[PDB]
């Protein structure tokens, strides 16, 4: 059995989190290391 | 009049200082600024 109070909202929010992570990881966090720069010659 | 105790030694030591400065300034201190380098990109 399933409960509409918990199951449906959990599934939709989990799908929303998947979509948000897919949007973020590809573009926002892609150049997190390559664009990282420090003011030094070392 | 002159005194051999002070005048001769003063003159020879002053000439020695001139020669030492001539030797030092041309070569030793020539690249004091151009060779000065700091570990920074600023």
């Amino acid at each position: 059995h399933s409960t509409a109070i918990g199951g449906v909202w959990l599934s939709v929010i989990f799908i929303f989190r998947i979509m948000v992570l897919v949007v973020a990881a590809e573009s926002v966090w892609g150049d997190e290391k390559s664009s990282f720069i420090c003011n030094t010659l070392q």
